[PDB]
């Protein structure tokens, strides 16, 4: 047996969430439905624009790990908070929740990674971070032991952002592969699939990566184009699983020449998108660990995806696990 089903890695951070108009938008060059890079000085200019707001434990790793073990599985995270209040929150929220987090603050400088999120009233969300003590996470903060006792290690796009995550990334890799273990990532958004285009692509190629998830804009951005079924077929030769989520349209697995479309649940209200694809990719792994057909595993992930989008903020406040139950995915 083994000590953890599902070990993820990501930027730390914590959320600041407000609803905002369209025009908002617009008047402060936020590219919307992206997540939108900024600096110190950006953050300070866009919170004093921003209106009253709630904060909650964010990172799209973060945030699937917790759904996996809200959802009955084991789960461990790596991620870099500084020794601040919001690291202090970030903290509680997740291992409150039963994922094992050890990842050491190394200060209280830079301070903990925080994103502004504005919610339109079509429920989208455009996300604006500021890295802070996530730039501090590297090879050191590999906790050796846990990546090769994890079945699957899942990371995100994201981290190429940050200088040095990505050689922890190859040591999980090499450590999870020589446990014959799995390793997965997650393309994280279109604008990040395009800075790292081809290390993304040699990722897959390579074999460092085992199982991606994409929804639909990252897919086509992957391989510039305008065909999604180009993007499916291409996909699904440059990894061995692929999980693509369509939003309202559902998800569709892929593996070799295996197609199997999973239906997205019926919706009150779209509330909030935030921590859709991180609470699908939950859902797909607790079941991929599981032993669940790769059907069941899209059944679980859009479960757990219809419902974060029904409440404000990431991480569902409800049990999935109840939720699972009563869907007879248990
Ligand atoms: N650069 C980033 N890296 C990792 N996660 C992020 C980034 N920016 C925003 N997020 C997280 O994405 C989540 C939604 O997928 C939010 O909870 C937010 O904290
Ligand atoms: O075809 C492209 O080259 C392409 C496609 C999608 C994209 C999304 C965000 C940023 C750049 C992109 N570039």
């Amino acid at each position: 047996m083994t000590r953890f089903d599902v070990l993820t890695v990501g930027n730390a951070i914590v959320d600041i969430i407000s609803r905002c108009n369209d025009q908002f938008l617009i008047d402060n060059q936020i590219t919307k439905a992206a997540m939108n890079l900024i600096d110190a000085e950006r953050a300070e200019l866009l919170y004093s624009r921003m209106g009253p707001a709630l904060e909650a434990s964010g990172g799209s790793a973060g945030n699937t790990a917790a759904g996996v073990a809200n959802l009955g599985g084991k789960a461990a995270y790596f991620g870099n908070v500084a020794a601040d209040q919001l690291g202090d929150i970030f903290t509680h929220d997740i291992r409150a929740q039963g994922v094992h987090y050890q990842t050491k603050p190394k200060g209280a400088f830079p301070p903990t990674a925080r994103s502004m999120i504005f919610v339109t009233e079509d429920g989208e969300r455009s996300m604006n971070t500021y890295l802070g003590a996530c730039v501090e996470l590297g090879p050191e903060d590999v906790e050796a032991d846990v990546v090769a006792d994890a079945k699957v290690t899942y990371f995100e796009g994201y981290l190429w952002d940050p200088p040095r995550a990505k050689e922890a990334i190859l040591d999980c890799a090499r450590i999870a592969h020589q446990h014959g273990r799995e390793m997965s990532m997650t393309l994280s958004d279109s604008f990040c699939v395009d800075r790292y285009r081809g290390e993304f692509l040699d990722l897959m190629r390579s074999g460092k990566v085992d199982i991606v998830f994409a929804n639909r804009q990252e897919a086509l951005s992957l391989y510039q184009t305008d065909d999604f079924e180009e993007a499916l077929n291409r996909i699904a030769a440059d990894c061995k699983i692929a999980a693509v989520t369509m939003s309202e349209n559902g998800a569709v697995i892929l593996k070799g020449r295996e197609r199997y479309y999973v239906n997205a649940i019926r919706i009150r209200e779209v509330v909030d998108t935030t921590g859709a694809g991180d609470l699908f990719a939950s859902g797909f792994l607790y079941g991929y660990t599981q032993g669940r057909s790769l059907e069941d595993c899209g059944k679980l992930g859009c479960l757990a995806a219809g419902i974060v989008i029904q409440q404000i903020g990431p991480r569902p406040m409800t049990s999935l696990s109840e939720a699972a139950k009563q869907a007879g995915l248990i």
